[PDB]
């Protein structure tokens, strides 16, 4: 019958626990305890277990109850716990602000569990509850009965006096413990009974408070096992740091532990079932306790004076973490991110080891725990479950299929940003780990090595970039990589730590020779990849290290081969990734038929960024970009209309950061501006009847301006046309819509007068576009009002008004159905063209033209969109448009073979503008929404798991602060590897290290730190410097010049070839040390000098026109230096370099080139000004103690003086470059080359070639580098040449005068004169004998040959042309910052010319004609300054 009570009870209890009515309430239950009397099993000790468990189930009830929630959607012990979190006196330590916040959180909770809820309980709810919380709902009959009875249980708990709650492990225990403190169901009379049967078990109070704190933690611990937890974990922090205020100074680990709650023997609990389906709440508290702790102490670290209290309760719990930290290791679910919080537990080490005490005295604990961490990261099902982690996803490019092996995203703001984490777990290994804790890595990485190898080499197809990752198993390869990665990184750090060397002779050669570009952009610390430090590492102890290094050295021989194949896969993918040409070929073609061709919106390719605060027509705002990589913005602003606002930004090291630095400028506009277009470099504002023009520079300053004013026509569309780099000739026109006509501007021929108008017959316009064809006529397409289309194309250009009637009309898109005509887009990317109508939008692609007589027929395709869409923008491969009925969504069109991908975004707010825009990085395509309230911009970028990036022109590239910055390409997962096995085999196999560098080394095609190593690998190779290191060298640095033939402008990638371009140039200077083995790889690499110079020179063409001065200087310092050091090409090198100046091709540039010498000689005085110095000081001074280098290159050219001092790598140079005696002199006899076959080409020139200005004229620019060459000379070589070049001019008048094919060499040869006396003018200051004899002598030699009788008779013929006949238009390109035709200009300089001769001649001879004063006088009346000062200096 015992077994039935025993049922009847637990029924009771179980039906009470779920608030289910049964017919054991209707009896009166309240006298229970009489019942049992009747069978008389009162005296039964097994029931009374059964009773407390009855009472649990009422307490849980009446939980139930004052909670107002009703239902068993909670389980028991979720109730049970936060019964006993109640008023009891756990919370009488409690402050005010986490009661409100516990108060709001659960009101929240109970909230969405009501609102959650259906309709007729919640009525029942909402009648029965008379309040919210806390206070308690209205008070019914039967829970009067059932805490009756609950209060009358006390009778039956007696139980004799102590003996029977001797025993702690009852739940009869339990019971009393929750009845003494604080449970609200029992009455005082109770709670008094338990507080006296407490003293009676315990005496004393200090532990009675204790067990009672104990218990209330341990509880609110247990709880937390089996799922408002996240509330409960707040408020157990909150009652953990209320008690750390009150730790003694010498408690033990033991007591705190306790108060702590079971923490001990909480996370002792190593069991399969606890770690299976755990949520990891042990590793959260511990690293949430362990994170509040260092806050609070990296906060002491900062402050003056120590805080007693706070050091006190940061080591009391560093002395728990070390007790426990062999026991957490377990805890981490290989199934969820178990690698993060490996490495997040660098906080709790760090406070660990901020007492070196604590430290010293747990060190086993400290390696066991750092040798099962490393153990973790081989384990089998860690990597499965990281693996199938669907938070791991790699980066797919377009490009790059998956070769990057990319995982990390800068900008991805969820709680597992670092999945993977490697790189700082063994950071935390080097900083903290001991000795022994290293053996062991070292041993388990020379196990591992082959297995990690052959994974590695398993998907070397998919490390080729020839497909994607699909699979679960193809992961592993990153998952490997990156492992492998850092293995060979921490075995350099360790090595660098334990072994000093430091031999400083392959430093030396490499110093000296400039074979390192860091070194070289140094002379014209260092940080590396990898950087560990180490902390706890003993000195005394090395040799056995050694050892095990040597051990994995010897591995390294065993899989080399492996290595070198994954290398060769890395390189084929680098290699393969710039070959874009034939996938743009393909998706251009793919187009040519319109019934192959789909709209995809299934895929997602635009995903947002982030929201900022930075900063109908909405066409207010656009970008252009500079040539440094910054980006200028502009903007029409709201407050004022008469002003433009222009931000520039530098998103080049960081988007956030650099659109948070803006710089702000207001430009003044004459009018209110409507609308803004931009194309390239210039941009058009639209306002209300006229329009304003403007055009930039590269450095992003306002240039040009050009301000236009034009029944009704008010401005509608105004836009430039698409500028051609091929078309030398660029014309600025621009097209300009009003509601009748379309007009054309064209900046280069006339302001005021447009090229072309055309007035539609019957209709409306609303949009037009210009195109720009290769053959030079214009196209240009209208769209009318009712929906037609009409293209008209032009073929003549002459500024004359001219009015032309539209009649020629395409195949209409939707025949007969046509709406009003909205928009017109034109993408020359893809050659396509976009019409967006009211009931629709339609593509075609453009057809070849035919005429102008007949019509293209068109081929249309639905864009499956039916609201118009009137703003569209472009970018990389990337099109977005605004539909106009709706203020809230955008659309993105991406063309790809035979589809379009289609996407339509809308947000939540209304938008003001936009604009597209290729990051400054060139990763992805970002597009930028401005928004009048406080978050003023949003931003979008092209989704990162799969970027879109075939139209992209270049590579990834940062600013990394090498404070110093460079632009270096982005280093991926990839190349890093690549250089770690390249480094690893530096250290180990040097024979191995040296072959394979020889592979690795063009800087088009690698990391600037593979190059590095490369170089470093290959010096340590040849130890005694020879002719086969720098061959080896500068072979590789000859095919990255000559392999620019190959890479035409259908190649693909333009703003990487012109920086590229730009490294060769910077890197061409350090050969001046090695200058006859440059010259041997040059004669066996390109046959000839000449054809190198013919290299240059082709190259200089293709280069843009205010960027050519770098390459026109380097061209001069290599052929000066050829000339200089003796060369048997002499002739035809100065031939092809003076043909540069003349030829059809390359006229252009001779003013480029004369500068370029202009400023090479000037370098070449600041060595020799140096070298005479050293000569000076040197003069009282040890003969051994200075050098000259006899084959110095083109070294005084670059500034450097040809005397260095006696040193080392000063040596080393000597050895390759000869010396010869300090005291040489100096030998020209190159420059009296140069010198007579310029003169020569002067005399010989074609002449009778017309030009507009003089001074870009290429004989000019020749008589300049002759003036400035003779500058230095020997005074009797300028004698010698000055007396030659004398003799050659011919003085008949009638036979130079007027157009004479002699004429014009003599006009030539006597600006040469007058340039040479200015030359020698500034040399009256020099006193030495041999200067004044050669004065004299020039001097005396031109008064016997009586140049100035020619002068008078010259003038006598320029003075009558001057009385007889005598008294702003864009340029084509963007300007650097009377007379009427070619013969008045031709007048001019002569009368120039003729003028400033005689007055030279003056000025030099320091030792009255009538006809003089004459002319000169009348001259003077006819004009300016130069016939004054003539007359001035005659009186």
């Amino acid at each position: 019958k015992i077994e039935l009570c025993m049922k009847l009870l637990d029924e009771f209890a179980k039906i009470i626990a779920i608030n289910e009515k049964s017919l054991i309430f209707s009896l009166d239950h309240e006298n229970i305890l009489d019942w049992l009397e009747e069978i008389g099993v009162l005296d039964s000790p097994q029931i009374t277990e059964k009773l407390v468990d009855i009472c649990f189930s009422i307490e849980v009830w009446d939980v139930l109850t004052l909670l107002q929630l009703d239902g068993p959607e909670c389980h028991y012990w979720d109730l049970q716990m936060f019964g006993r979190f109640w008023k009891t006196s756990l919370m009488d330590l409690l402050d005010e602000k986490m009661m409100k916040k516990v108060n709001e959180k659960m009101g929240s909770i109970l909230k969405e569990q009501y609102d959650k809820q259906s309709h007729v309980a919640k009525a029942t709810r909402e009648k029965r509850s008379n309040g919210k919380f806390p206070n308690r709902p209205k008070v019914a009959d039967w829970e009067e009965q059932l805490l009756l009875m609950h209060n009358r249980i006390a009778g039956h708990l007696t139980k004799k006096k102590v003996e029977d709650f001797a025993d702690e492990s009852t739940q009869k225990f339990t019971w009393l413990l929750g009845v003494c403190s604080g449970q609200m169901s029992y009455k005082k009379e109770v709670a008094v009974d338990a507080e006296k049967i407490l003293s009676r078990l315990y005496p004393d109070a200090e532990k009675r408070n204790e067990v009672l704190y104990h218990f209330g933690v341990s509880s609110i611990l247990k709880g937390l096992d089996r799922p408002l937890h996240i509330l409960f974990m707040q408020i157990y922090l909150d009652l953990v740091q209320i008690d750390s205020k009150s730790w003694k100074i010498d408690d033990s680990v033991q007591k705190l532990s306790r108060r702590l709650g079971g923490f001990n023997e909480w996370l002792m609990i190593v069991d399969e079932e606890k770690r299976e389906d755990d949520g990891g709440f042990r590793i959260y508290i511990v690293l949430n306790l362990s994170h509040y702790f260092w806050e609070l102490l990296e906060g002491c670290k900062a402050s003056q004076v120590v805080d007693a209290h706070a050091i006190l309760k940061i080591r009391k719990f560093a002395e728990v973490l070390a007790s426990i930290l062999d026991k957490i290791t377990f805890w981490p679910n290989p199934k969820l991110h178990a690698y993060y919080y490996i490495a997040q537990f660098l906080e709790p080490l760090e406070t660990i080891f901020h007492f070196p005490e604590i430290a010293e005295q747990n060190r086993k604990v400290i390696e066991s725990f750092f040798k099962q961490l490393f153990d973790k990261l081989l384990e089998q099902k860690y990597q499965e479950g990281l693996l199938q982690d669907t938070k791991l996803i790699i980066q797919k490019t377009d490009k790059y299929l998956s070769s990057s092996l990319n995982l990390f995203n800068e900008y991805n703001t969820q709680e597992p940003s670092k999945i993977y984490p490697v790189n700082e777990i063994f950071s935390l290994f080097c900083r903290y780990g001991s000795e022994n804790v290293h053996l062991y890595c070292l041993k388990m990485i020379k196990k591992s090595l082959q297995t990690l190898a052959s994974n590695i080499l398993e998907h070397e197809h998919i490390l080729k970039g020839e497909v994607c990752i699909e699979t679960e198993l193809q992961k592993r390869l990153v998952c490997d990589a990156v492992l492998l990665t850092e293995f060979f990184g921490y075995f350099s750090c360790i090595y660098a730590q334990v072994s000093e060397n430091q031999p400083s002779e392959h430093d030396d050669v490499a110093k000296a020779f400039m074979l390192l570009d860091s070194d070289i952009h140094l002379k014209t610390k260092i940080r590396n990849v990898f950087e560990h430090r180490f902390e706890n590492l003993n000195s005394n102890c090395c040799d056995e290290l050694k050892s095990a290094l040597n051990d994995v050295q010897e591995e390294f021989k065993e899989v080399q081969d492996d290595l070198e194949q994954i290398l060769e896969a890395v390189d084929f993918a680098n290699q393969k990734a710039l070959q874009v040409t034939e996938e743009r070929l393909a998706v251009l073609e793919s187009f040519n038929d319109m019934d192959d061709v789909i709209i995809s919106e299934k895929e997602k390719f635009i995903e947002p960024l982030e929201s900022g605060h930075f900063l109908k027509i909405r066409e207010l705002s656009d970008i252009i970009k500079l040539d440094d990589g910054t980006e200028l913005l502009v903007l029409i602003p709201e407050s004022i209309q008469t002003c433009l606002q222009l931000h520039y930004m530098d998103t080049r090291t960081n988007l956030i950061q650099g659109m948070h630095a803006l710089r702000t400028e207001t430009e003044q506009i004459p009018f209110n501006a409507r609308s803004l277009h931009v194309s390239g470099n210039r941009l058009v504002v639209c306002g209300q009847y006229e329009f304003f023009a403007l055009r930039f520079s590269p450095q992003g300053d306002v240039i040009d301006r050009a301000h236009i004013k034009l029944n009704n026509n008010p401005v509608v569309r105004a836009k430039f046309c698409r500028e051609i780099e091929s078309d030398k000739r660029r014309r600025q026109l621009i097209a300009v819509a009003t509601m009748q006509y379309i007009r054309i501007y064209d900046l280069t021929l006339h302001e005021t007068n447009f090229v072309e108008e055309m007035v539609l017959p019957a209709g409306n316009v609303e949009d037009v576009e210009i195109i720009n064809q290769e053959d030079g006529n214009v196209r240009i397409l209208v769209l009318s009002s009712s929906g037609y289309l009409y293209e008209h194309n032009i073929s003549v250009f002459n500024a004359e008004n001219n009015s032309i009637f539209l009649t020629n009309v395409v195949n209409t898109p939707g025949m007969d159905m046509n709406g009003d005509g909205v928009s017109l887009h034109y993408s020359s990317t893809f050659n396509l063209l976009f019409v967006s109508l009211e009931n629709g939008a339609f593509v075609a692609q453009l057809p070849e033209p035919t005429g102008n007589s007949t019509a293209p027929i068109y081929d249309w395709k639905h864009l499956n969109i039916k609201n118009p869409v009137d703003a569209w923008k472009e970018t990389s491969g990337i099109i977005a448009c605004l539909s106009t009925n709706c203020n809230h969504q955008v659309n993105y069109f991406h063309p790809t073979v035979g589809k379009i991908l289609l996407q339509k975004t809308s947000v939540k707010r209304s938008i003001m503008t936009y604009f597209l825009m290729t990051s400054a990085k060139n990763q992805s395509v970002y597009s930028v929404l401005i928004y009048p309230n406080v978050p003023t911009c949003e931003i979008w970028e092209t989704s990162w798991n799969n970027v879109h990036d075939l139209w992209i022109d270049d590579v990834p590239t940062e600013r990394y602060a090498v404070p110093r910055y460079e632009r270096q390409p982005i280093l991926t997962n990839s190349n890093k590897l690549v250089y770690s096995i390249l480094e690893f085999a530096t250290l180990s196999g040097l024979e191995w290290a040296g072959n394979m560098a020889k592979k690795h080394l063009s800087r088009k095609l690698n990391h600037p730190a593979v190059c590095s190593v490369s170089t470093r690998a290959i010096v340590k190779c040849h130890p005694s410097v020879d002719e086969e290191l720098f061959k080896i060298i500068d072979g590789a640095y000859l095919q990255e010049w000559k392999a620019l033939i190959d890479w035409t402008e259908s190649e693909g990638f333009g703003e990487m070839r012109l920086h590229h371009v730009e490294q060769l140039l910077d890197r061409m200077e350090a050969v001046r040390t090695r200058w006859p083995y440059f010259v041997k790889s040059l004669k066996r690499e390109f046959g000839t000098v000449t054809s190198f110079v013919e290299l240059m020179r082709n190259e200089m063409k293709r280069m843009p026109l205010h960027r050519c001065q770098m390459m026109a200087q380097a061209i001069v310092k290599i052929v000066f230096g050829l000339l200089s050091n003796g060369t048997n090409e002499a002739e035809q090198l100065i031939h092809v370099f003076l043909n540069i100046f003349t030829d059809q091709d390359t006229y252009h540039l001779a003013n480029d080139m004369r500068s370029a010498v202009q400023e090479t000689i000037s370098r070449f005085e600041n060595a020799l000004k140096e070298e005479k110095k050293l000569m000076v000081e040197h003069e009282n001074m040890d003969k051994e103690s200075v050098l000259r280098i006899k084959n110095y290159g083109f070294s005084p050219f670059y500034g450097a003086p040809r005397i260095i001092a006696k040193t080392p790598e000063s040596m080393l140079i000597a050895k390759i470059a000869e010396t010869i005696p300090i005291d040489s002199e100096e030998n020209f006899k190159w420059l009296e080359q140069l010198i007579s076959m310029i003169l020569e080409k002067l005399t010989r020139s074609n002449s009778t070639v017309t030009w507009q200005n003089l001074s870009d004229s290429p004989s000019y620019n020749l008589s300049r580098v002759l003036a400035s060459c003779l500058a230095i000379c020997d005074p009797v070589i300028i004698r010698n040449h000055f007396s030659r070049l004398i003799h050659i001019i011919k003085y008949d008048v009638e036979k130079i005068f007027p157009m004479s094919e002699k004429s014009y060499s003599n006009y030539s040869l006597l600006r040469s004169v007058e340039l040479l006396l200015f030359v020698c003018l500034e040399k009256r200051g020099d006193e030495s004998k041999e200067n004044q004899e050669m004065l004299d002598s020039i001097v005396h030699d031109l008064q016997a040959v009586g140049i100035r009788n020619l002068c008078l008779k010259i003038l006598e013929k320029v003075i009558p042309h001057w009385k007889d006949r005598g008294p702003k238009v864009w340029l084509p390109h963007v300007p650097l910052v009377w007379p009427s035709t070619s013969e008045d200009s031709y007048i001019i300089a002569c009368t120039d010319l003729i003028l400033l001769i005689p007055q030279h001649l003056q000025e030099l001879d320091r030792r009255r004609d009538d006809q003089w004063i004459q002319k000169l006088c009348q001259l003077a009346s006819l004009s300016y300054r130069q016939c004054k000062k003539l007359l001035l200096a005659m009186c």
